[PDB]
């Protein structure tokens, strides 16, 4: 088990800058002093020199949880020194202001060494350490249950923080909200044929009940684990840069500068849907030129490459685009990621149902190039292809292959040292990516499903793998993330809102083309379209009538001509004296 | 001027029941005892009794200031026993606690003598004094100047409450809204020609720029007023009955009646619906079949009894139904005005609009039953015959009738008691008749301005007279109403977005119908629709990055392994062997 430590140091130092990397040593053995944190250090492998830091003295300790309490209690997060006893501490939130500690500036209580911009950029990892008997358990509990309770992702909001809490809660809540459109798929694969539009319209209205219900809650589980409100505190970026300084002062960036770098986007989204979309029109052909005398299995084993690719440019991008804040910054880059990546995971299909289906005459000059009717019930078998082949693959890479990877890398107190030698390799847990890639199989769900009925019953299985299977990408291939706070799951409502209403749009559009005028494709589109709507403000209005947060606020707040009258008695006989007199 | 006169209470006294009545008057000059208000009584004719009151003691008065400021500050409506020096007191909150003094609960510091429930049925009319020389001041101040700058409408906040004050607020930034329609109609009418896709984008583009300034403007003014979220604060309907009381103690009504009382609106609409659609089409048949070898004049200046007894019947079906909170009978009173009074305004126009000029030949029967081609150009000229001599009626049952109803009926201290005998007969004053007349009058320009871009202009110079005229109306055509805080107009923004809505839906389809296949008309109409989305969708993200009310919240909340190393010197003399070391 752990020796008691709380963070652990790289700091890296070449034998290139020996003597000045040895001096930022010394500023950091001094950095980590006055702040009242033990520090030793230790061997560490490939030239580096790993300490360890722990608080020692509770009443520091105590005083920056004060701090921090009191700090969250002005700014509406808290409604509510021996408190520590009244409201008990929790792993999560001591790493959290122990890391606060360490990173926060001095003018604010902390001693700054963030690893980026001042003198000390040799240092370049602060994790935490994993506990194995926790992991060990976690998994053989979750390995063994039909379904997850309330308590466990209480115990994994307790352990690794909030952010991992709200990740889970919303696949779990995915996951068993996806068992409706699996038994509607499955009775219209069964009865009803093929290309319906009740299938279309029960779709919709599915992702409209799942999108409300998740939006309630999410509101519930924020005021439950009384993070309510942490979205409205900003936290600065120290990689941001100023030029000009203002007036309490805060650093200025001139926007134009910003707005000038962001106008960069668009060249960058137009290069990247011209050379995938003559990739995928190329592919076709070659499809198409087969069958007239494999390539789109070959894409999606091909893809990957491309696409972590674009991701890397797509973030250096966001990088070189200067942002003042966390959360800003952290909904550009979401922002760009979703966009590529539905670009990439979508263009095939849309490319399928909407260019090939209804005038296959345009890609004549590919097959005149390569050397004809096109097929409506292609693209229900092209789903399958698209889906299957996927969910093996991204079985393969995320689950088998960081595992052979790692044991042909791999192949008194040595044992804590190399586990923690052998930990200090990996690389940091990101959550975005699990979000991105639960983001895309909804929308998956919702506009493409109704090609392929059975579709969504796939998806479930794999909902189920995924909820343990990337507990286990937690467990072993990540080290510790930095337990941070968040209110909700982040700007990823929006992306589900946009998908859902474009599957109100396309699945329609899909059926109307594929069961055979253009008014009659119109009527289509508009109505389904104005259906969404309405069952859109339907459930909002049912589900405004619903929630115990709202009533334990309320019981917090409520615990929390003058003369001539003068008397009374002559007041009522002079108004006796009136009416007895106007009876005359 | 007055004689310190706060309120007046009428307590008609019939000769029927002169005992129990009588007996009424004894327990009400009781029941204005214990709260501290002077009573005095004089004679009122038609067999009245009127009663003077006003506050007395000081202390009392400032007990129950504080009472109320502690009360709103508990429920956050202050962000913020001398303290009425500190905060000045003014005449429409002063007045509004006199009132609530008067008429709330024994239980909550008050004697409640409201004159529906209790015995105390005589009572009919407590209302507030008319300032004569404030009246003629402000009249001769609005009637001589071009615009009305903010301290007039403070100086209308202080005096006759907030919801007077808002209405006329709302008027204002409306009337200075409406400049860029009418410009654009001047323009479209001099060399555009008739039936033109940009006048509909253009104001389909302002009603959407209205409505968004409209609501940031509201928020401002509601912060700056100190009103901000008064409307989350329910108020108990005195008229409110219950069956079984539960547990604090709050009587519960049996859902299932009110919605089995609801359910009777449906029939009502239907039979309206049916009725004002046989009138119109009775209308239009015998317009054409003048024409083949002035009724719609008829129609219009016959319509206002319709829609009064309408207007009644709505009125005393709302009231069976019974409604707990006084929030939700008016939003509900509310609703049932908009719709009558939409279909009645506008059902006339649809027809003409979208029956007569798509397919002329269903009316045939009408006409044969009487004893040709339709006219696309029509419904333009229609459409002005419904608006100027609108324009005309509603100036003259509004302002000039009532005036010749009251000369008709008209015609030491006995001048102050003569008027406030000729007061109290007046009608209380309503402010949502001009609420609806200025959502009506929004609405014709949203979706009928297309076909008269000249039209605009026309309600511009109206507009310039209302502000005035209704101001004139409160003046000497009404009695003082009662000061009541609201944060907001109230349900009417929900009518304003769906007229805007409408109009953008409808503005494009009698471009394209009166122009002149379906699939162009829906063509048309699903570009109108989406564009209204996008720009709605553009205006809301450009003004959340305009507010100083935030910045005085923002500045209010600113304002408010352990033993070989345990010193320090030894770590680092430890840290530089092993740097040196390493470089074996
Ligand atoms: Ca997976
Ligand atoms: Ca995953
Ligand atoms: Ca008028
Ligand atoms: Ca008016």
């Amino acid at each position: 088990s752990n020796f008691g430590v709380d963070f652990v140091i790289h700091y890296k130092v070449p034998a290139a800058e020996r003597d000045e990397a040895e001096a930022g040593f010394v500023q950091l053995i001094r950095a980590l002093t006055t702040v009242g944190l033990a520090t030793e250090v230790r061997h560490g492998e490939n030239e580096s020199l790993l300490v360890f830091v722990k608080v020692a003295s509770p009443d520091l300790f105590a005083k920056q949880v004060y701090r921090a309490r009191l700090g969250d209690w002005l700014h509406g997060v808290r409604v509510s020194a021996q408190a520590l006893q009244d409201e008990p501490v929790v792993e999560a939130e001591r790493l959290r202001l122990i890391y606060l500690m360490i990173t926060k500036p001095h003018n604010e209580g902390g001693a700054g060494v963030t690893p980026t911009n001042a003198k000390w950029k040799h240092v370049e990892s602060i994790f935490p350490l994993h506990s194995h008997s926790f992991n060990k358990e976690w998994i053989k509990k979750w390995s063994s249950k039909y379904t997850l309770e309330q308590t466990d992702i209480d115990n994994i909001r307790d352990k690794f923080g909030e952010s991992v809490a709200f990740y889970f809660a919303f696949l779990r809540s995915y996951f068993r909200f996806l068992v409706i459109p699996s038994a509607f798929g499955f009775g219209a694969w069964l009865l009803l044929g093929q290309f319906s539009y009740l299938y279309a319209l029960l779709c919709g209205l599915w992702s409209v009940v799942f999108f409300e219900y998740w939006k309630k809650q999410e509101v519930d589980l924020a005021v439950q684990w009384g993070v309510r409100g942490v979205s409205s505190i900003q936290q600065s970026r120290p990689e941001f840069e100023w030029e000009h300084e203002a007036e309490e002062p805060v650093k200025v960036y001139p926007p134009m500068k910003r707005v000038k770098t962001q106008l960069l986007q668009i060249p960058f989204a137009l290069a990247c849907v011209v050379a995938l979309g003559a990739l995928i029109v190329t592919c076709n052909s070659l499809e198409v030129f087969i069958n007239e005398v494999l390539p789109t299995i070959f894409l999606v084993i091909g893809t990957p490459t491309i696409s972590g690719v674009l991701m890397g440019a797509a973030e250096k991008l966001n990088a070189m685009e200067n942002y003042a804040t966390v959360d800003a910054h952290d909904a550009a880059l979401i922002q760009k990621q979703f966009v590529l990546n539905f670009m990439t995971s979508y263009m095939a299909l849309f490319f399928t149902a909407f260019v090939y289906i209804p005038f296959g005459h345009i890609l004549h000059p590919f097959l005149n190039f390569w050397r004809f009717q096109i097929n409506p019930a292609a693209i229900s078998n092209q789903m399958f292809y698209f889906t299957v082949t996927a969910q093996i693959v991204n079985f393969a890479t995320e689950v088998v292959v960081p595992y052979i990877k790692q044991q042909a890398f791999q192949k008194e107190e040595a044992e804590f040292l190399q586990r923690v030698r052998e930990e200090c390799t990996l690389e940091e847990y990101d959550v975005s990516g699990d979000y991105r890639e639960m983001v895309m199989q909804f929308g998956y769900v919702a506009m493409f499903s109704v090609a392929w009925p059975l579709a969504a019953c796939c998806f479930l299985v794999n909902n189920w793998v995924e909820l343990r299977s990337d507990a286990l990408k937690i467990a072993i291939s990540s080290r510790r993330p930095i337990p941070w706070r968040t209110d909700s799951i982040g700007p990823w409502l929006t992306a589900l809102s946009f998908l859902s209403w474009l599957g109100s749009i396309t699945s329609s559009a899909i059926v109307y083309l594929c069961s055979n005028k253009a008014w009659g494709l119109l009527l289509s589109i508009l109505f389904a379209e104005h259906f969404y709507l309405v069952v859109q403000l339907a459930v909002r209005f049912v589900l405004s009538k619903l929630s115990p947060g709202l009533q334990k606020e309320r019981k917090e707040r409520f615990q929390t001509f003058w003369q001539r009258q003068r008397g009374m008695q002559e007041t009522i006989e002079i108004g006796r004296r009136m009416i007895e007199q106007q009876l005359a």
